[PDB]
C-alpha cells in the first residue's frame, strides 16, 4: 500500500531505509545532494510490477545517523561500499544477488561495489556518472581543478567550513532549488562570497517536473542536517584515489546499463563522451549494454523523466 520507513543498524550507522513492494529486491542508491526520496517515482512503478524497491538515505544524509561530520575520512569509498554490503546482509538475507540502480555519487558507489563484491550484484543500472578509470597521475580533485580552476564546485567543497558558511545566509531551500533546476552543461562554480550568483537559471517552465511540495521535502531535511555530510563525500575524493590503487586494470564484470541526460554537466567533462561512446567504457565494463542518452534532459533524470527512467529499469531487469 504505502511506502514503509525503517531504521537498520549497519556498519556503525543507524540507516534510514524506505521500502515498497514484494518480490525480488532492487536497491536504489541516491546522489548529491539528494535523498531516498529522489527515487519516489521508480519505487512506485517497479513495486506495481512485482519488485521490492528499497532506497536508503546514505551516510551523512537525511535520517541516517552516526557518521562524524567533522572527519571526512569516514566518508571514503571503502566506508561507503562497507555501508552498502552491510545493508544488503541485513535486509536481503535470502537473495545472494540483488539488482542495483544508482545515480550520481550513488553510481560512483555502485561501480566500486561491483569491483569489490561482484558476488552481491545481479545487474546494474547506473545514471549520470560513468565508470572512471583511475588516473595514476593525479586524483580527481586535482584533475578537475587543472581544467576548471579554483571556483569549480569540487575545489570549493574541499576546505571544511567554507561551502557551509557560503550557504548559511542563503538557506537550504534556495540552494536546493538552484541545484535541482540547473540545466547548463558547464560545471557549478561557487566563487567565494558570491553565493549562487555564478549559476545560470533556465526558463522556469523547464522545471515544472519539481513541485513546491517536492522541493520542500528536500529543503526541510537539509535545513535540519546541513550540507556537511553530503559535501564530505567530495572532501574524501583525494583519499579515495589513494585507497583504490589495488583495482588498477580491473574490470567491472556485472551486466550493466548506463543512462545519461543530454545536458548533464558530468557528461560534458572533457574526454567523457569519447570514453563513453568510442570503446573505453566497454573495455572497463565488458557486459555494458547499449548506452542511453535522454534527449533534452539534464542531470536529475529520475525526477525529470520518471517514466522513461522507470521503464528503462524495468525493461533491463526483466531480461534476467
Amino acid at each position: 500500500k504505502k511506502i514503509e520507513h525503517k531504521m537498520v543498524a549497519v556498519n556503525g550507522l543507524n540507516m534510514h531505509l524506505a521500502e515498497l513492494g514484494e518480490g525480488p529486491t532492487i536497491l536504489f542508491i541516491h546522489g548529491f545532494p539528494e535523498l531516498w526520496y529522489s527515487w519516489r517515482h521508480q519505487m512506485v512503478y517497479l513495486a506495481e510490477r512485482g519488485y521490492r524497491a528499497v532506497a536508503p538515505d546514505l551516510r551523512g544524509y537525511g535520517d541516517t545517523t552516526g557518521a562524524p561530520l567533522n572527519d571526512p575520512s569516514k566518508f571514503s569509498i571503502l566506508h561507503l561500499v562497507g555501508d552498502v554490503v552491510a545493508l544488503l546482509e541485513a535486509i536481503a538475507l535470502n537473495e545472494e544477488k540483488v539488482f542495483v540502480v544508482a545515480h550520481d555519487l550513488g553510481a560512483y558507489i555502485a561501480w566500486h561495489l561491483c569491483l569489490f563484491r561482484p558476488d552481491k550484484v545481479k545487474a546494474l543500472v547506473n545514471l549520470s556518472v560513468h565508470f572512471s578509470k583511475r588516473n595514476p597521475k593525479m586524483n580527481k580533485v586535482e584533475g578537475l581543478k587543472a581544467i576548471y580552476g579554483e571556483d569549480h564546485y569540487v575545489s570549493r567543497f574541499q576546505v571544511p567550513g567554507e561551502i557551509e558558511a557560503e550557504f548559511a545566509p542563503i538557506g537550504a531551500k534556495s540552494v536546493l532549488k538552484k541545484i535541482l533546476t540547473y540545466r547548463d552543461p558547464a560545471p557549478f562554480y561557487f566563487p567565494k562570497g558570491k553565493g549562487l550568483e555564478a549559476i545560470p537559471d533556465a526558463p522556469v517552465a523547464l522545471s515544472s517536473w519539481l513541485s513546491e511540495e517536492e522541493l520542500d521535502y528536500y529543503a526541510n531535511k537539509f535545513e535540519q542536517t546541513g550540507f556537511t555530510g553530503a559535501v564530505n563525500y567530495y572532501r574524501a575524493l583525494p583519499i579515495n584515489w589513494e585507497l583504490t590503487a589495488p583495482w588498477t586494470g580491473a574490470q567491472v564484470k556485472v551486466p550493466t546499463k548506463f543512462i545519461v541526460g543530454e545536458f548533464d554537466l558530468v557528461y560534458h567533462i572533457p574526454g567523457a563522451k569519447e570514453y563513453i561512446h568510442n570503446g573505453g567504457f566497454k573495455k572497463d565494463v565488458p557486459l555494458l549494454e547499449e548506452v542511453v542518452v535522454l534527449e533534452g534532459a539534464a542531470h536529475f533524470v529520475s525526477q525529470e523523466r520518471p517514466h522513461e527512467i522507470s521503464k528503462h529499469i524495468y525493461d533491463f531487469i526483466q531480461k534476467f
